[PDB]
């Protein structure tokens, strides 16, 4: 019947105290002979009652749509308490158990690298600036680009690939004209993540 | 049961010697109704080129049944859809599958080597990157090589869309400092339909 998928609050929201990690416990295919849905939450087996559960939304498919959000701590995600999401209907045959924590592991200390971009791609009037960053674990990191103080908008970041050694790496590509990087423009190129001192390092690139 | 259809490898739609094929995978087969049947059309006229491999049964007690269509190198380079029959008796209808290339002009991939950054010289190994972008579809195949020999120490992310709407992708090569230093050649090596001979290769070295 109703299929259960359990979301993990996002890198940058646990690795900052100012903004709010949550954990969405989203519940759909609700037909309307079963339409109530109960939400149970465990942290590391116990339960707790400080989530939000909103109203049923009826989808355009005759089926309806509930969706519960649970708050967690800033160091209880980075020291990883599981959190168990318990969905109880009554078209089910047994309440859905989805329990999602961070990665396991240890946590290896990023390390960030930027390169120029290549001489052969000099002829072309749009250039590409890489950031590399490799040894990071786990697979929960933000890359974001900026020039000048404030952030670049034309800017594409790779999805995060194992390595051989356990570890996690991707690429980030900022493309910018060839006038900008010519006049000596500083493009940094900002990460956050678990292991890092204060979340935050950076590195600049520039001619 | 269900049905799962899959491309052939851009390696192989790009040489004639190779052998592109189109695999129909069916999965959650029952042990009471395990008779499935193939039926293989290629842009509306039937073929009979329906080869079944060995089942195999999983760890939740039900099947999995491969057929494998093989197609003309040219044939799926011309967008023709190749579309999978399959009849079960645990179905209530026959499910047909139709797949087919990214419909488009190919657009021909630009290929750049970048040497390890200079910070990134600390370590006892490096990492020498390869950037392919520009090309369409993203069927696109990378492999790397030194002196004649292959490179078999890499990785490589999957193509990602661009704002251009062509793709772009990065190849990076774990080899140790030390041959780096040395002089050693090591060539990037592309296999892209757009590209003449459907092959380009550059070459990044200190
Ligand atoms: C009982 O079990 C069976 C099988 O038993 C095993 O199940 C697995 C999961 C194990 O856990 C194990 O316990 C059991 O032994 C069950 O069937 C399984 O069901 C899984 C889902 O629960 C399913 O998962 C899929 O994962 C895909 C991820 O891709 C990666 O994983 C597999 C391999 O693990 C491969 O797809 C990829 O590897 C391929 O594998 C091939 C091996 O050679 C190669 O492909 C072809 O090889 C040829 C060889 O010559 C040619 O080269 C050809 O060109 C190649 O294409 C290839 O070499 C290799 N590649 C690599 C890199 O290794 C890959 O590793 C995922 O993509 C699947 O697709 C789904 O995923 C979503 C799931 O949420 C779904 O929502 C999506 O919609 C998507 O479907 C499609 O998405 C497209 C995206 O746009 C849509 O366009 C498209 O329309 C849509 N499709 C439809 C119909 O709408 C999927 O998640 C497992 O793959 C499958 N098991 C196996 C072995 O395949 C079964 O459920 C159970 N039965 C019951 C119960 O009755
Ligand atoms: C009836 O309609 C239902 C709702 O669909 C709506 O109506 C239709 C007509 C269209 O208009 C839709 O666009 C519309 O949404 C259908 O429910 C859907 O079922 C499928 C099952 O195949 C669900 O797919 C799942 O998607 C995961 C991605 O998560 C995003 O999915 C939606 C993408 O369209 C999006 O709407 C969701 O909001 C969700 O977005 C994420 O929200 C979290 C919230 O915290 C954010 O943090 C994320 O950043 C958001 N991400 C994105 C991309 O927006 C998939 O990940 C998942 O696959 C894999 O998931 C995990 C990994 O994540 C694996 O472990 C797992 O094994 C699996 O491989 C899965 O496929 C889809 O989400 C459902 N729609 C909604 C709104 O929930 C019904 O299927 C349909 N029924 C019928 C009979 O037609």
């Amino acid at each position: 019947g109703p299929s259960v998928f359990l979301f993990p609050p996002k890198p940058k929201d646990t690795l900052m105290i100012s903004r709010t990690p949550e954990v969405t416990c989203v519940v759909v295919d609700v037909s309307h002979e079963d339409p109530e849905v109960k939400f149970n939450w465990y942290v590391d087996g116990v339960e707790v009652h400080n989530a939000k559960t909103k109203p049923r939304e009826e989808q355009y498919n005759s089926t309806y749509r509930v969706v519960s959000v649970l708050t967690v701590l800033h160091q209880d995600w980075l020291n990883g308490k599981e959190y168990k999401c318990k969905v109880s209907n009554k078209a089910l045959p047994a309440p859905i158990e989805k329990t999602i924590s961070k990665a396991k592991g240890q946590p290896r200390e990023p390390q960030v690298y930027t390169l120029p971009p290549s001489r052969d791609e000099l002829t072309k009037n749009q250039v590409s600036l890489t950031c590399l960053v490799k040894g990071f674990y786990p697979s929960d990191i933000a890359v974001e680009w900026e020039s000048n103080g404030q952030p670049e908008n034309n800017y594409k970041t790779t999805p995060p690939v194992l390595d051989s050694d356990g570890s996690f790496f991707l690429y980030s590509k900022l493309t910018v004209d060839k006038s900008r990087w010519q006049q000596g423009n500083v493009f940094s190129c900002s990460v956050m993540h678990e292991a890092l001192h204060n979340h935050y390092t950076q590195k600049s690139l520039s001619l």
